[PDB]
């Protein structure tokens, strides 16, 4: 890490910014504005597999998504049976 943290600002960003690339949106490209945050019809796949997620049957969670092919899985997997 770092140190030194300079203080804020106040910037007038008038342009929708993928909460995933940090990138604005609108070059020709379909947003995707969910309840979270808004989206690149790419940048919003599966973070597990990278699945398209536009208008599919998912699981949406919490700071995360994961599709209907990978919220049904087994965490077990990692872990032991200790
Ligand atoms: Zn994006
Ligand atoms: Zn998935």
């Amino acid at each position: 890490g770092s140190s030194g943290s300079s203080g804020p600002c106040y910037d007038n960003t008038f342009a929708n910014t993928c909460a995933e690339c940090q990138q604005l949106i609108g070059h020709d490209s379909r947003e995707l504005f969910y309840e979270d945050r808004h989206f690149h019809e790419g940048c919003f796949r599966c973070c597990r597999c990278q699945r398209s997620l536009a208008d599919e049957p998912f699981t949406c969670q919490d700071s995360e998504l994961l599709c209907n092919d990978c919220y049904c899985s087994a965490f077990s997997s990692g872990p032991s049976s200790g």
